[PDB]
């Protein structure tokens, strides 16, 4: 949907030209980190990456977790996938 999301929410981020993957939503930048224009901060778990994608691009993990629950051809499998439903705030460690 177009509706915005909340900080630290579990949602499968879909990168242009890539399958769905369980990531974590981040908060706004300090104010001078060059924020997005029509997208939100998406912290890719397992790969420690970050991609900017709008709401219509990101879907609820509640729908993907029921599909396979884990990545098929995506690196990072079993590397933070169980934390998405347990320790979603591992980035801080």
């Amino acid at each position: 949907m177009t509706r915005d999301f909340k900080p630290g929410d579990l949602i499968f981020a879909k990168m242009k030209g890539y399958p769905h993957w369980p990531a974590r939503v981040d908060e706004v930048p300090d104010g001078a980190v060059k924020p997005p224009t029509n997208k939100l901060p998406i912290f890719f778990f397992g790969t420690h990456e970050t991609a900017f994608l709008g709401p219509k691009d990101i879907f609820p993990y509640s729908e993907n977790k029921e599909k396979y629950g884990k990545p098929n051809k995506r690196k990072g499998f079993n590397e933070g996938l169980w934390e998405i439903d347990n320790n979603p705030k591992v980035k801080f460690s």
